[PDB]
């Protein structure tokens, strides 16, 4: 019955199940969770591991002895359960000091602090076994046009990520970075607002091989973009280092619904792509159990994340295995799309009368794509309504 | 005043003033314009030049003789007026053959044809003096998830742009390519949907230096993005080869309103950035006079594009030249943003207790950014209410 | 296997399957369909009936003898098949004369023409058995702020709909009107942009009982609204006279995908609501087979509209019948929502200490809503992944 | 100039200037403001009055004695300055008890409490002189489809508003209610999501004359709607009891920027309409100074709200007073829109061959609307570029 097990690689942030329910218009509806409790409960649900922001695990402003106690307890829970920590990240957004950014704050002293805060937590992430270190620059941006010279901000952004790369290289760490885009919220506009912008920026870093993306379902959907398509571009670039899975209903505030909620067909096509491409990284959920829920509802929502992935995995696999689908894909020329356009080379293409003077454009135009029949097979598979 | 002159480098597509007004739900409201009349009237309005899709200038399916006559007439009008042709592009979207794409059509024979159609028009563009060749892949994408394997499509897209680069290199042409993003419409989702996606894709081409972006105001706004921010990233990357200027009211179909319409404050900040950065390319308008209008309204709308650029240019310049604004920029630490974060280097940063152990976070957090005063000065300048 | 039959009340516009594929950036990809052919093909698919704009059935500008031939042929096909015509409408958007509107064109002569064109087709609709006459004011609106005084436009809009009501009353017709909202496209902003605006406007008409709404899935979704919620408000007002079913992916141009495409979960909740509320009107599809398709794909797409409704109907019925769901609904207090708040009356409420000084707000706040468990039962039912 | 004076009727919520800056992802950046300080500072800035939620003025859970002292201090500051309180409202959204709603909570005991909390504050509002009592049902709605039966919720909503109407009638109060729509946030979808939905709902209440709308600029824009159009429909219905003025950049979270920010041209057309229609209610700002700002930036941002209204008022008045604009309005047949379509009556229309049989559709279609010239005059006026 779609029961997750550790090899399914499902992970959760401490801040997900641990979200107390404060929003822009409301106070907390749930008590804080002890990270130890979350590790044990997630393990019992069949999770593979957890992730954290520095300040989720160690309260901001902790002394070194307080810090070591929080880390010791957490490590004992990880030890006891075999839960992994594949990813961690820095909170560069909550504290008021980051109101204008971390790495791109106009105040230089804040930018330096942001880097030091990040470096401290890289060391901890590495100790705990993380392979990826995520950066969500939620405060990088502006509400007004004069407040932020974006070229200079990108210079600062590059400087910061280059220093982090120099740091991990100097320590011999194999951890890689994953930049997480978001278009807006909490800033009016956030820098590097989409997968594409982040991918482009990475190509201007000194050591681009150390950086990839951590796309989040809902974030690309906040710009009305097709999440599967963006994932395909990330995979095509070799840069899908990690992913955040959740749900979102279109263009509005960041909802962080459980995975499978929001745009269900997009979730189907995402799972189909990840499985077809052989994505091997964590299936990480960055979600918030709605503040209507009590803790039983927290754990139900978490369990639903994993369940929906597994159901969708089964349906996508059935779709791709169905001989009727395989024939529909041929009818729609998906196989021709995989063939090089002109492996014969430029001069042969220029000399090919079949490609121009003798190309019967009308006959080609008349050939239907058969995409609706293919899509209704896909629908039937998703809904368990075959044959 | 605000009267354009050719040195302002304002350009217009033939398809802009020449839009006959057919929409999803409506027939044409205006007759077709002869390209020669558009060249002459835009010259009279103070334009610098014009641009075209192949099929705007030479009707699809024209014989060689027909083609020659269309081109000859056009060149006579250009030569008579001194109008330039800084950019051209291919129509890979109107003909039914392109219903699933040009470069990324599932049908391989269509992909080959798309390349041949493009190459024919690159040759013409070069003869006319174009510096940039635009590509808007408006039919590249899908309405359904199974229809288009996006990784394979990106392989096909790369192969196409690489062949075009090979072609121009083989002919010794100086022309460069500019990819124009759009997120959707006419496809349910279009590949390379934003400036970012196009910039990223370019870095995987074999000769990336030959390709840049042609961002369009309204297209980025159809994804709710900040167009000035995206232009800043394109400038930062050295890839703002060309631009399309127009207006758009948020997230909906592509409106192509005259420049200045739609998001007026975004237009202000865009002009401020282009002028500040020294963008030297064409100020090209890709707009549609609304189908409500007759030809007099066509030419009014075109004149409005240029007028609005010029008004905004004045206001942005006055903003930047105002000592009170310069004071406010300092108060908001725009100057500190330009200083390197850690020119002292990594080790020095690590050893700096003022950056962590002894950093007074509370004192830093208490410092207001003064962004609202700065923005109200910007508003006052925009509105001529100083 | 989810095969539609006439009592399922599925209807289609002539302009749906007959869409030739012209868009803003492209020429037609399919030949025109003879209305006779469409009637016969839709009948063979299990449709209940068809609908039309005047100009779909009789080419604009037809002489009276040409008109009668087109109508005669159509009537013979309806006769032969038993297909019904439950609804018709006017094309007040295609011809250039309507570039600034029909009923709210600034030019008075155009407004009068629009009314005459509409009245002529009301008579035909009535003859053919229509119960509803739809009005989509696609050209009513503006691209710029000075072009349209909206108060005066609403005066004109009211005048027009009042005249139509006076007309149908004068002829003793039992046909009712259904206003179809859309927020934008082809105008920059369209008047009466949502279900709510249309419902409100109707209350200012002289004979409000003669008018309701014809909401379309995709149109409310073009404003990012929840279509099921808007339908619930229409039903609550007694004004769901007709509906247009299709699919849409969020905030963008009007896609008119086949029903079930676009927002699949919204389609589920819509069907659940229509069936639970006992909506008895036509299940009408206003969709466009994508221009990628040939005619085989046209008919496949049409068939998919009906199939998806039927699958969703089955899943919603299973959801509501499941005792586990019935208990989850009780756990979430859906039953309490159905109870009057204060049937004891205002004074009793004011005197009830349990409602204020003695109300334990903390204990109430602590009670989780259990909405995630309920929603995951709903997901499991939609996907055929129970128990 | 553009200096506000009390006669301009500018008002502000205590929660606006008093917003401490907590957002989804961030802690407060400013200390709490004492309501008395806000009254005095807004008076000094030229405001007419202030508004409040119950819990802005009297901390939730305050004892009777505490409550009396908070109210006494506030009234002394009002009386000292002559500031008015034209509107008040209830906080039915912050406390966890309201997590599924107030009036439409699934839990009946919560619904009853919500009503009692509202009624207590209506009494206070009346004592302070409020003419309008706002209701923003920000927690009424759902994140999932099964959670909320919307027809039953609308029954509960109607029952609540009817009880409130019964209450005010029973006490002989003159106060009227204004429902404030919002489409989403904090709920995934909020009930009564737009002006239209609220206007429709009001017509099903037992005493519809007692209820109107309190539209907010940014809320309608979160659905991509045209705010001036929605205000025109509210005015047409006789239901614009109050308004919330602010700025928003399109479809995203509720920004609550200062008025004039966001969609500047929409702000222009809004002011033009309010002034033209003779709206006589408060010009109320529901805005948040960005959390980047310190208190000096709070007061700058508040001053900016009023300044921008005044600049736009000037420019809209100059537009309407310009004989060239009046000419253009005639050219675009705005005057013909005001004439009845068929005052001759139905039969005359039916018998009029000039309306159908002999109507020259082509000649009519050829007549340009001249809307672009009109809009460029409007742009020129807005920008002070005539
Ligand atoms: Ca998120
Ligand atoms: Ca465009
Ligand atoms: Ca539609
Ligand atoms: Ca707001
Ligand atoms: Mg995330
Ligand atoms: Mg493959
Ligand atoms: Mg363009
Ligand atoms: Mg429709
Ligand atoms: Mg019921
Ligand atoms: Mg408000
Ligand atoms: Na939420
Ligand atoms: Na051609
Ligand atoms: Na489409
Ligand atoms: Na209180």
């Amino acid at each position: 019955n779609y029961q997750p097990t550790p090899e399914d690689r499902f992970t959760f942030g401490l801040w997900t199940v641990g979200w107390q329910g404060r929003d822009p218009f409301g106070d907390a509806t749930r008590r804080a969770l002890d990270p130890v409790e979350s590790v044990r409960r997630l393990a019992e649900l069949g999770a593979h591991g957890v992730t954290f922001h520095d300040d989720d695990l160690i309260p901001f402003g902790s002394s070194d002895s307080e810090r070591e106690e929080h880390v010791k307890r957490f490590r004992q829970a990880l030890d006891d359960t075999g839960m992994k920590v594949p990813m961690a990240t820095t909170n560069l957004f909550t504290h008021p000091v980051f109101k204008d950014g971390g790495f791109t704050a106009n105040d230089r002293d804040v930018r330096r602090y942001a880097l030091r805060k990040t470096i401290r937590n890289i060391d901890l992430a590495v100790e705990l076994g993380a392979e990826t270190y995520v950066a969500w620059g939620g405060r990088e941006g502006a509400e007004s046009g004069g407040a932020k010279d974006v070229r200079d901000a990108l210079d600062r952004m590059k400087e910061a990520f280059d220093l982090l790369g120099e740091y991990v290289t100097s320590q011999g760490y194999d951890i890689r970075f994953a930049i997480e885009p978001k278009p807006n919220e909490p800033r009016g506009d956030i820098l590097l607002p989409t997968v594409g912008h982040a991918l482009a920026f990475i190509e201007r870093l000194e050591r681009p091989e150390l950086y990839g993306v951590n796309p989040e379902v809902g974030h690309e959907q906040m710009a009305g973009l097709n999440f599967p398509h963006g994932i395909a571009q990330a995979l095509w670039a070799g840069k899908l280092f990690h992913i955040d899975l959740n749900g979102q209903n279109g263009i509005k505030y960041d909802q962080d619904l459980r995975f499978g909620a929001g745009d269900l067909r997009a979730a189907f096509w995402l799972v189909d792509l990840l499985e077809s491409a052989g994505y091997s990284g964590p299936r990480h959920f960055d979600f918030k159990p709605p503040r209507t829920e009590d803790f039983d509802g927290v754990w139900a929502s978490a369990a639903g994340c994993m369940r929906n992935y597994l159901i969708l995995k089964e349906r996508a696999a059935a779709f791709r295995a169905d001989p009727e689908v395989q024939e529909a894909l041929r009818a729609s020329r998906l196989d021709e799309l995989a063939r090089p356009t002109a492996a014969d080379g430029l001069q042969a293409l220029l000399d090919d009368r079949s490609a121009f003077e003798e190309f019967d454009v009308d006959a080609a135009a008349a050939r239907g794509m058969a995409f609706e029949r293919l899509d209704q097979l896909a629908m039937d598979h998703l809904l368990g309504a075959r044959g």
